[PDB]
């Protein structure tokens, strides 16, 4: 039997009771209309004693000039896909549960968040790093899964945890992808036929990218210049940024030593869609 | 027998075992150099099955105009008071411990911290929330005990507490005193005997104010006169502020109706002292 819970109270009892009997708890925090992206994260948590799926829509880490009054939401398909996964509790607190009257207090950092998607969403790092903070602090997990696709939040918050010590490891999952390529995500609901299409030249150009770094190529600037060439083709493709970056820090990088996290932001139409590729370990 | 921890990883150690027990645990953050004030916290901390006391001069709270360097520290002393007091743990991590190479995160807040001395020392209650944030983390109090003595610093951390999920209560202690009336701090140590002398206007000046504030007296101007003028016999006193606010918003009162925090800061010579009075449930 699953709990759908959508008091924080509640939530904290059912936690706290799993603890008494010394179970493990694996989290997946998510902003809902699940895909299998999320549900690879579900498989992975399942190797502890109880999974948590949260599903909450925040809004401290919207702008207005963003998505949040579109973002998809169908909560009977999410409870659904929960429900044949072996999720034991979907927690789906309201904005009202999280952030009451006289809320004010914030979690941010003064490195990382500055790079990449951050430089282009002002206010966004800090709403990711607040409500996992609340997330954390009610649901007390002992390891937390999120995915790779979004690359700089894990490593945001990853190092959150580090610096304000909580007590749990963040699992960093690889990307889940449709058949032709394009990285899963709730937001591929808005492309059109033709900008489906189009969209899968983001794939298409970390996929080159990657081939090339591990064929040994050093120089990002060629690297680059060989994504943008793939890129530019599709012209309801208008790019956001193409960066290759250490992985640890988020600094760019012109000469590739032992690691590279290649990113792509671009918007097909009106949708920002991202993806990246990560190459660790290298001579 | 006592614990006396310096390394993180030994403290979490600790309260995870105490915790497989079924332990609850007490809470008293301090900077050391222990008094009689510090001693009552220990005293309701006792309440619970497991005291644990932390000395931490933290840097992020002091300013380079303030008297990091100067504060008084002795841990022989300390460790003493805690052995004799029956303190469980005594947490002495130094900065590095605390804060590694690459620290960026911070916990703040848009409310509160702007009035009285928040508006007086710029980063300091940042410094406060963000260093309990890692002590509670690491320490999974049930109960952290607190001064009244800081009366704005208990409603910041109350608010941070609430904001943020913490799985804890923050009980608030009331301000010990001299035989003479000076509230007992660490920073009394640096006082002159002419200073001492004088610094007793300060501890005046809220009994004054407590007494006329219980005999009915709602206009709060005239309190912070009669306050001003005990204050302003003393020449080696230097005003800092004088302010009868809310006690839950900190915003001024002009009318005095449910309640009334009146606070006092002052320069005595160099040393910067500070006193309060909290009156609660008026009709
Ligand atoms: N295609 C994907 N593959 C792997 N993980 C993903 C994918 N899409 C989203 N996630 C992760 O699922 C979690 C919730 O994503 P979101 O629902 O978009 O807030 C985050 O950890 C994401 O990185
Ligand atoms: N005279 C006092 N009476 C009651 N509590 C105090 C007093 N002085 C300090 N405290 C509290 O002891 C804790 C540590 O104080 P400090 O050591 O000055 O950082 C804080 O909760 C203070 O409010
Ligand atoms: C981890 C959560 C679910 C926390 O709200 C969220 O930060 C997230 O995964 N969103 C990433 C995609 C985005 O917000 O643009
Ligand atoms: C609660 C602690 C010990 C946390 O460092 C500290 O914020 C504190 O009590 N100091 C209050 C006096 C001052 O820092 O000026």
């Amino acid at each position: 039997a699953m709990q759908v819970i959508t008091s924080v109270k509640e939530a904290k009892q059912i936690v706290k009771d799993w603890k008494s009997h010394q179970l493990s708890i694996g989290y997946v925090p998510t902003m809902g209309f699940l895909h299998d992206g999320h549900l690879s994260l579900v498989k992975h948590a399942k190797t502890q004693d109880k999974v948590i799926v949260s599903i909450f829509v925040n809004p401290m880490q919207f702008g207005p000039n963003e998505d949040f009054s579109s973002y998809p939401r169908d909560l009977e398909r999410d409870i659904k896909m929960c429900q044949d996964n072996g999720v034991d509790m979907v927690f789906i607190p309201d904005a009202t549960q999280m952030y009451l009257k006289n809320f004010s207090t914030y979690v941010d950092m003064n490195t990382i968040t500055d790079k990449l998607c951050g430089a282009k969403r002002p206010g966004h790092f800090r709403g990711v790093c607040t409500v996992l903070t609340k997330f954390f602090n009610i649901l007390n997990p002992d390891i937390v899964y999120m995915g790779q696709k979004d690359a700089q939040q894990c490593v945001v918050v990853r190092h959150m945890v580090d610096d304000l010590n909580f007590d749990l490891k963040i699992q960093i999952c690889p990307i889940i992808r449709e058949e032709d390529g394009l990285a899963k995500s709730s937001r591929n609901v808005y492309l059109s036929k033709e900008e489906r299409k189009a969209s899968l030249a983001i794939s298409q150009s970390i996929f080159l990218a990657e081939k090339l770094v591990r064929e040994g190529e050093k120089n990002t600037s060629k690297i680059i210049q060989a994504m943008k060439d793939i890129l530019e083709k599709e012209k309801l493709i208008k790019i956001d940024y193409i960066e290759l970056v250490d992985f640890n820090t988020m600094e760019n990088i012109e000469n590739i030593t032992d690691n590279v996290l290649g990113a792509v932001a671009a918007f097909v139409g009106k949708t920002r869609l991202i993806d990246n590729f990560l190459v660790q370990g290298l001579k």
